[PDB]
RNA sequence: CUGCGUGAGCGGGGGUGGAGGGGCGAUAUGUGCAGAUCUUGGUAGCAGUAACAAGGAAAUGAUUUGCGCUGGACGAGG
């Protein structure tokens, strides 16, 4: 396994098609954001809060309200929360690419 | 809680209560309740059950994005 913390910037691919399955296609989109948050959670071992980027949520709904995208290459990095002081969270952004092929996770 | 009476009922003791209450003879009665699909009021079980609500999201939300289809005027009525 790899739990990964303490001022560091990991960046991983995300499966949105097999996390969603087991939900009726009339809720893959409208719980999505919700699905994606409880499976960075698991990858790290973690309990903070996720906070989620707006480029990261206009993407997740960019195929309308029945489709939701294949995949997502995200970045993660870990800080301190705007809302208490003593707290950590994960904060999430976006990657672009175009190919999803040989890319492994990486550590910077 | 306790004594007396075959019984209907009648006494005493300790708390509570804070102003009135009885015996005996004759007399006047709207004079004694378990029931009437009785009248009025209060309360259980059923049961935290049936039914209803929880509307797409982004630590923040006067900013970004996702969905629905009545929208705007005069009269009656308020």
């Amino acid at each position: 396994w790899s739990k990964i913390e303490e001022n560091q910037t990991v960046e991983m691919t995300v499966n949105l098609r097999r996390i969603c399955s087991r939900l009726p296609w009339t809720k893959k989109a409208s719980k999505v954001v919700r699905m994606l948050k409880r499976e960075i959670q698991k990858h790290f071992r973690e309990e903070i809060g996720v906070v989620v980027t707006n480029d990261l949520n206009n993407f997740l709904y960019s195929r309308g309200i029945k489709k939701i995208p294949n995949k997502v290459r995200v970045r993660v990095t870990k800080e301190t929360s705007l809302k208490n002081a003593e707290e950590n969270v994960l904060k999430t952004d976006l990657v672009v690419v175009g190919s999803f092929k040989n890319l492994k996770e990486v550590i910077v």
